[PDB]
């Protein structure tokens, strides 16, 4: 067979924009929690109703019967992130919330109990809101100890039962998103190149932090960095254009360069140079991040881009979805080649599916369901290509569909752009009965996963 | 001050393309002596008259005064290879010839009177005509202990003289050249995918293990690959375009990672089951390679490349590049991509060791009387070309130097023809052999004077 005999299929949320129960427990508020609006929204005073993730969809309460249909569609791996607010409410408490870390012992359990590996991103744009208003977030130092504990804690306590890690969701998600993806509540229009940067750099010291710490915790954890892969091309062949389309991938590269090789990469000095950019180092950042690099690298992948010179632009050669993001199959093979020739190291893709405005409907043998013909082609396009990948002798860990139960998004905070296999009902207003339903895109994954691929040919 | 003190300004030759003196001082044919018409040509049983190597621009000669000539220009390297033949003539002896081992001394000894690091090509095209012909090159696996003999020996005797050494100028040339590259004497028709790959193997195995002799001998040696740099561009930003282009690169890549990676890399393994190519490994051949890698990736640039999935809706022009009057295309920001992409791939420093422009000079006399050439077109590719290694090293790429090929002109590898000329320096003899042979400074032998003095400053 084309795919391994270990590979891990499943699908992936993050628990702010599924779990709900944003007050239950003693769960300290998130910078979730102010956002109504979603990433690219503003944050309110205070939470407010019509902010979908105070309820997501109930996730915390409703898992063991979401878990179920997991289970029934063959999952061997789900991934999640531990919410931050739940562990630490505030961030600086001297203990940890022990209901907090009950309720994850008891989610992996169950997980465990259908032959479900966990695998938990760490810091998913979760960070408590005491935190971001008390220190602006990421960009006070002070962060990387608050997010050490917060490690150690749970790495520690669920040693013997997750294996897989991931440090942070895109640590370079803080250049475009400063309040949701580092916690830092200072406005856009007042944050410099340097704070950006210098935030960005608190947060990879303390991801090879943590990963020392895993590593004397647990030998057999392996430890990932989650970076957003985007091919580029260039519109023509004229050199320009070729280099243009270089230097725009460094831009991602440098953090992944980071992650992997343990130094700022031999072209960041000049870019920094070009931007008024000085990372000021503690004494002992130089050797943390050389000696503590990851085990693998997972991502998230949507599209391709297409960049020139001139003072990117619509590919011509591409499909748009029904949404209009624009799909582009085979730059996933082409993502996966270039980074493993660049790091080989295994690869994961933590992140990849179609949202649409699926519309729940009676099929003709009297089921709600969802006719998502164009999910399941997506999905199988895309599945192609990473088998491709696998010929091509890429390494490659495995594959989670995005939002696998239909979540809150992170950008709007809506409902109603759906990824999942499984449909929600609930609404972008609030409303609706929270039941599930399989789409058909439920019945042919769980084909895909049951056969290990074998019936994508 | 942004080129580094230590960069190595300098121009590059190959023995068999200069020296001339084929049969002097002992001196065994090799394939080039064979080679009339050059590596496209087909071979003559014996050296023919009509064959510009073998008195090549006489160089074997003439070396002091080139040398001067290289001198006033103010080259810290000079590149050259060590004709294997001049060592070994027949390849197999127990002992090496001394004359040859005596004369590389001298050049050498002469080079370094005017502060001239030598950087040495240990094998360029110059295989031994006997090892050719007896055990039809490196198909055959006793090429590995010929080569080690012959390069332990030179390594030995100049570990004092000669800092830079390279193993072979591209071992992948055996794919398109199996003779003038390989020493492979079977007609090219009856030659599989398997065996050049397999005599490939042999000599990348055989870098290797002259890499950890060379270790062993001096520990201030440093070992280089050399290989052909040819970036790639899609015709268009249709992924299946990006992909053919992807995979049009790893067909050079191949080489290079075995070299500097140490392994046969990943997606080897289905190219080579898709061709009907399975290396045979000797037991001890993985390790080899794996524990002795180069210290540094040399290679050759002149232009690149663009590629497309589906090529007959137009190996195409590109639309945006000029032309020479020979009729290549140029492409000098294609060297800052190369550049980018290799150390981007494997963070050890570089070396351009061969790049020029090549044209039709014409010897004539300028307004102060003086015969030269007036080759302000060389001038200005070099200039562009250099400007872009400029902006590589704000890339922060790490570049040892650059030597412009055929410094000389010399006999060019393809064709064995003198009129299609790269040098500096240009030398009166003819593609039928005519001429005085006297040398005569062109144009851009001042200005490139300038820019070496200058340390790369008269460029900006």
């Amino acid at each position: 067979t084309i795919f391994p005999d270990d590979f891990l299929w499943g699908g992936a949320v993050a628990a702010n924009q599924v779990e709900g129960a944003y007050n239950e427990d003693g769960k300290g508020l998130s910078v979730q929690d102010v956002l109504p609006k979603g990433g690219l929204g503003e944050a309110t005073e205070n939470p407010t109703e019509d902010n979908l993730k105070l309820i997501g969809i109930d996730f915390y309460h409703k898992y063991k019967e979401d878990i179920s249909l997991f289970s029934e569609m063959g999952f061997n791996v789900f991934r999640t992130s531990i919410a931050w607010s739940r562990i630490f409410p505030k961030g600086d408490e001297e203990e940890p919330n022990e209901a907090g870390l009950k309720y994850y012992d008891e989610l992996f359990d169950e997980l465990h109990a259908h032959g479900i590996e966990p695998l938990v991103t760490l810091s998913h744009y979760e960070t408590p809101l005491y935190l971001a208003r008390k220190y602006h977030g990421w960009v006070d130092r002070r962060m990387i100890h608050f997010y050490e504990k917060f490690a150690r804690t749970v790495l520690e306590r669920y040693k013997d039962k997750v294996k897989y890690w991931l440090t942070f969701n895109e640590v370079n998600s803080v250049l475009e998103l400063p309040f949701t993806s580092g916690g830092i509540d200072i406005p856009k229009e007042n944050l410099s190149k340097q704070e950006l940067y210098q935030a960005i750099h608190h947060e990879l010291v303390a991801s090879s932090l943590v990963t020392k710490i895993a590593r004397e915790i647990n030998s057999e954890f392996k430890v990932g960095c989650m970076v957003l892969a985007m091919p580029a091309y260039p519109m023509t062949p004229n050199p320009k254009d070729v280099w243009a389309t270089h230097e725009y991938e460094n831009l991602n590269y440098l953090f992944s360069d980071v992650h992997v090789r343990g130094y700022y990469p031999n072209y960041a000095k000049r870019y920094f140079k070009e931007n008024d950019i000085n990372i000021e180092f503690a004494a002992e950042d130089a050797e943390l991040l050389k000696n503590y690099t990851v085990d693998f690298l997972s991502f998230s992948y949507y599209m391709s881009v297409t960049q020139s010179a001139l003072p990117g632009l619509v590919n011509p050669y591409l499909e748009s979805s029904e949404w209009g993001w624009q799909i582009d199959p085979i730059g996933l093979r082409i993502i996966l080649n270039r980074y493993y020739d660049r790091y080989q190291i295994p690869l994961f893709i933590v992140e990849n599916g179609l949202g649409a405005k699926d519309q729940l409907i009676k099929d003709e043998l009297n089921n709600l369901t969802v006719q998502d013909d164009y999910r399941i082609q997506y999905m199988k396009e895309h599945l192609l290509q990473v088998a491709e990948a696998l010929q091509d002798g890429v390494e490659i860990m495995g594959y989670t569909s995005w939002g696998c139960i239909d979540c809150v998004s992170m950008s709007t905070a809506q409902l109603s752009k759906r990824y999942g296999l499984i449909y929600v009902d609930r609404n972008d207003d609030g409303s609706g009965t929270l039941n599930r339903y399989k789409k058909m895109s439920f019945t042919w994954y769980k084909e895909v996963i049951e056969s290990n691929g074998e019936s994508l040919f």
